[PDB]
């Protein structure tokens, strides 16, 4: 019956569409502009995830009842925002909600004014503020140059603080310093879908940041997740519902900037308490990957609930999910395309074979991006899902590739 369009083209949008194209309610799906993985389970649309004018007219002319944003940027630049004024039903946050992706500056803010649980924050252009802002501070702490150091010491924070003023870039407003509150604990990625004040609570999942073994490297997208994550608390995760989640969309409310959509938590789990990392406007890649298929309940009806303001009681495989991306050598830095993928077709039709970046050509598979790909598999247990998905990565030969194998391993071990 209805006409689904999902923006975006990597992994994520591959598991949101795959899963909306489960729906009993779908009667068409397109993607824009998705990819060559993406096609098996959706029509592609060819048009700029940023091409918002094009999208509205494809919107209206292909009938689309719900449209679901993928990626931050369609965001950011008010996406939703036209498709309101153009009276199309879009899941995801209006520009000013999407803020609390967009300005982490605005995110201290916001927290700070309402007092959410996060790490402390301040930027400072002047060496003597941001000195005696150390000193109140101690260390541990980070020091942030526009370039990251974790200062073990206060004297080493101020060597650093100085020199990121004296060699940071300089900017209209000159040169900047960022200092955070150094925070332990295990992380954990709490995604919600929430309209105004209403917040339902997605499945818990751990996202690995680092590109590799160990958590070594380079930041990235993200390498793998898995979900549930035993190791966080009941307590923990509500405590991130209750004085995180739900006091957030009620400040962005308040604030004149209701949210709608998915609000992704990057929290850390404290001794103190679940305390916010990072926010993001949207379901987070890879997240998406290792929730939605843990996802029973129908997720266009979930969907269409929440923006209804209606009650919803979500439902969740027993099973775990674990799932393991493969990135282009280099990733997250420069890295190159057109390396052959091979023995995708070798895959156990059980796998879950997200696309995030790949091509085809001439009848065969090329690496086309940063995450190329991500196979997650089902499992009775963590170390289950964690051995069926190692198991199946085996089979995928391409020299283009590589792939953190400890994804899970803090679940574990």
């Amino acid at each position: 019956h209805m006409n689904v369009l999902v923006i975006g083209r990597g992994g994520r949008e591959h598991a949101i569409a795959w899963k909306a194209a489960q729906s009993p309610l779908v009667g068409k799906l397109y993607v824009a502009p998705g990819n060559p993985g993406i096609a098996d389970v959706a029509e592609l649309v060819h048009i700029d995830e940023l091409d918002i004018e094009a999208l509205v007219q494809f919107a209206k002319q292909q009938a689309i009842d719900l449209t679901i944003v993928g990626p931050e940027a369609p965001l950011a630049s008010g996406i939703v925002d036209r498709f309101m004024a153009e009276g199309l039903r879009i899941f995801g946050p209006s520009q000013r909600a999407a803020l609390i992706e967009g300005s982490k500056a605005f995110a201290k803010e916001l927290m700070k004014k309402y007092g959410i649980p996060t790490a402390d924050h301040a930027a400072f252009t002047s060496y003597e503020e941001a000195k005696a802002y150390i000193e109140q501070k101690g260390a541990p702490i980070v020091i942030k140059a526009d370039g990251v150091t974790v200062a073990q010491t206060v004297e080493e924070a101020l060597a650093a603080a100085k020199a990121a003023l004296v060699d940071g870039q300089f900017g209209t407003a000159g040169s900047q310093v960022v200092i955070e509150e150094y925070l332990e604990g295990e992380e954990f990625s709490f995604m919600a879908f929430v309209n105004g004040e209403k917040v339902y609570p997605l499945a818990i999942a751990q996202d690995h940041k680092r590109a590799y073994d160990g958590d070594e490297g380079p930041n990235t997208g993200g390498m793998g997740a898995y979900s549930p994550v035993p190791q966080i608390s009941d307590e923990m995760m509500d405590a991130a519902l209750e004085a995180i989640l739900r006091p957030a969309a009620k400040a962005l409310a308040a604030e004149g900037r209701p949210f709608l959509g998915v609000l992704y938590a990057g929290l850390m789990a404290t001794a103190n308490g679940p305390k916010v990392i990072e926010f993001n406007a949207r379901f987070g890649d890879p997240e998406a990957q290792v929730v939605l298929p843990r996802l029973k309940t129908d997720l266009v009806e979930a969907v269409l609930a929440v923006m209804d303001g209606k009650e919803l009681e979500l439902e969740w495989t027993d099973e775990a999910v674990l799932g393991v991306v493969l990135a282009a050598k280099g990733y997250p830095g420069a890295y190159e395309r057109g390396a052959e993928i091979r023995g995708l077709d070798r895959i156990s039709p059980d796998a879950l074979l997200f696309h995030a970046g790949t091509k085809r050509e001439g009848g065969a598979w090329y690496t086309n991006g940063g995450r190329v790909l991500l196979l997650a598999a089902k499992g009775e247990t963590l170390a289950k899902a964690k051995e069926k998905a190692y198991e199946q990565l085996a089979a995928i030969d391409c020299d283009g590739l590589f792939y953190r194998r400890d994804i899970g391993r803090r679940a574990i071990e």
